């Protein structure tokens, strides 16, 4: 037996991976939790065999228990000797018990265990709100163990915090979440960051056509019933940078970052500015070195070492179907050789580059490979603090 | 004009979303940067029109020019009033500097602008790792930044440092990075965490036949050589929690979160504990609640309120099309009405809804469909911290 456990993303069907859906189409069983009706509707149209969790939970029962028969579920197909694969909807690792319980145990009793990533509400929260992690640094909780453990936070970075919707409620129900101890979360963020700070309520859309609700609040007006009444099961709330942190100047000189006994400016940031984040002194998009690099590109010619893609239709089809058939990449995997041999229309150079299977061989493979004459001459929780 | 940012995901073309493969078909030009041939060479036969992003690095030359240029030539062809779709390996706003660049200065100049999401080089270390963000909270920085900004450390969750293969260099170089301010990161992970605590050196595998590298070290065997030569432009580093935050079991009282003056242990996680973790009290898998959880599961029935899928193929297949089809998307949200009024085979129900657009109509249709009698009755670096 063995257990694979994928994602679908989280806007309905389209941001599934191609591997998640190969992955789902060739298991003998299929457990899946996803909270949106047409993407539960395409993964029954793939798989002939598949049980719905999300029955698991009910009224007044401990989420932990819910996800202890999730993962037991599977774990029995598994020990029963079949190849399954769990499906839960975003990133299965993120923010989920079971897949994580299922994974271990089977591990911890010598199967084959391994998780395919997807795209999380984090992921989403990213591109909807044109952010990037890397500026000023990322930091992401669970709402009520940011509570429970009093997590320090970091006025200088981005801070997500999902589950603001449950907050201290190990329980389900059908009707939603009453969120009563909210109020306690807003006090934290009060106190760390002041009732005027911006905090965004987030919700990436499920279906292709819906808006993201991407609202821009003080924090203080999270105290309002007419606002808080509209964070649930699906929320995640992003807190903006309060202040951003100086360059040390004399990091820069020591890294050698930049010319010898240069400085930058402390205060100042990289174009683009964060929309959501109060004023920060930053960079036009066009100064002289950006100028200077766009008229440049009327110059521009490749550079002699950069090696241009130079490969064929066989390899790019080897390649694919590597990727798309679970099959034949378990074929490939158990034997190079065999596997190399068999595939249609490839060059000698291709195959025994197949054949090593080195990384180094099949990249060299696909960019030397001539062309031309002259090249040839709504309620979805399941993890829990407790 | 319009311009929409994709991601490819890390491993070669199976971790790419379907809806990244149908805008980047539909697109009139294509702007890439990809790091493995096979991606490329499946980009290639999917549009007729791209243009390789990787061509404008080159050596000695600054990254920010390099994402300047990546970044006009994208809005060029938007300010000529052409659908431009930029490819950027993983998710395209991850540790992307011109995605982001284009995206703010197409909206400024009142273009339509849309970043999809994709599975990052973080999301496939949560998988490869089996680690979940949520258990202990999770941390990422860019490495440079994290020394030139002299952010804080967090020692209870998890950190994640990306581009640790190019400390203090602003450049490129074909043939991979000098990364000679290595040790200054070395330095600071060992004041932050000692010589003896565990980093995982991270890298995804590019290939589908590939194994991911996840080596185990301590922080001091980074000042090996022999260690250190094999961090390169693909390597991310993960530093588990060098110990556990207790929880605050009078704050656990305040959320009610257990029954009326009850206490868990303080010190005692849930299953299933981290791998790449030092020793911690873990809960074990199979104690009395989850015994108790399993044999309840011989006596469970869907509950009462539990509401199966109860869909059919005609509203299954227009809500995929709508997933898949950006042409028969941007059609429905021009027109409810028109398009629904089209749709093969719709229940009436299932049109009015689909009129309606709401995303409680639309999940209600799709659980509200009798089916029976019964019912009816390696160089890929794309920021630099500069
Ligand atoms: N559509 C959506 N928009 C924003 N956040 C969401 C969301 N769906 C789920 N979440 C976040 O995820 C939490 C449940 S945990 C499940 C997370 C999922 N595995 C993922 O990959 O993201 C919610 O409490 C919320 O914080
Ligand atoms: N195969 C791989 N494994 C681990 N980390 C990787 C990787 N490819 C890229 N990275 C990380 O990404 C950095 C470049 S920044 C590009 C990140 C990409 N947009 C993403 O979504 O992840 C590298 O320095 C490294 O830290
Ligand atoms: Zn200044
Ligand atoms: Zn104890």
């Amino acid at each position: 037996g063995s257990l694979i456990v994928v994602g679908t993303g989280i806007e309905s069907i389209g941001q599934m991976t191609l591997q998640a859906l190969s992955y789902i189409e060739a298991a003998s069983k299929v457990f899946y939790c996803v909270i949106d009706p047409a993407t539960e509707a395409f993964i029954l149209t793939k798989n002939k065999n598949c049980v719905d969790l999300y029955q698991y939970y009910d009224n007044g029962k401990s989420r932990m228990d819910t996800y202890t028969q999730m993962a037991e579920l599977m774990l029995k197909e598994v020990r029963n000797g079949l190849d399954v694969v769990g499906v839960f909807y975003g990133h299965p690792g993120v923010f989920v018990n079971p897949s994580h319980r299922a994974l271990a145990i089977a591990r911890s009793e010598g199967y084959q265990a391994r998780m395919l990533p997807g795209v999380s509400a984090e992921d989403c929260l990213f591109a909807d709100l044109c952010i990037d992690p890397s500026n000023p640094g990322c930091l992401t909780y669970e709402a009520s163990d940011f509570l429970i453990r009093e997590r320090p936070v970091n006025v200088h970075s981005h801070l997500i915090l999902f589950q603001v919707g449950c907050v201290g409620i190990a329980d389900f129900n059908f009707s939603g979440f009453d969120n009563s101890k909210f109020t306690i979360l807003v006090d934290r963020l009060e106190q760390e960051y002041g009732p005027d700070h911006t905090v965004v309520h987030y919700i990436a859309a499920m279906m292709p056509h819906q808006d993201p609700v991407t609202d821009k609040f003080t924090i203080g007006q999270l105290r309002e019933p007419e606002i808080a009444k509209r964070v649930g099961g699906v929320s995640t709330f992003y807190i903006p940078p309060k202040a951003r942190k100086d360059i040390n100047t004399d990091i820069i000189r020591l890294l050698e970052f930049l010319p010898a006994g240069k400085v930058p400016d402390k205060h100042t940031q990289i174009y683009p500015p964060n929309q959501w984040e109060p004023d920060v002194p930053t960079l036009p998009p066009y100064g002289q070195n950006e100028q200077a690099a766009i008229t440049r590109l009327e110059a521009h010619a490749p550079p002699e070492e950069y090696q241009p893609l130079a490969t064929s239709k066989a390899m790019t089809d080897v390649m694919t179907k590597l990727a798309l058939d679970p099959k034949a990449l378990a074929e490939y995997k158990a034997d190079h050789r065999a596997f190399a041999q068999s595939v249609p229309d490839l060059t000698p150079q291709e195959r025994a580059a197949l054949e090593l299977g080195d990384s180094w061989a099949i990249r060299c493979a696909m960019k030397n490979m001539p062309s031309s004459l002259l090249e040839a001459a709504v309620i979805g929780s399941v993890v829990s603090s407790a």
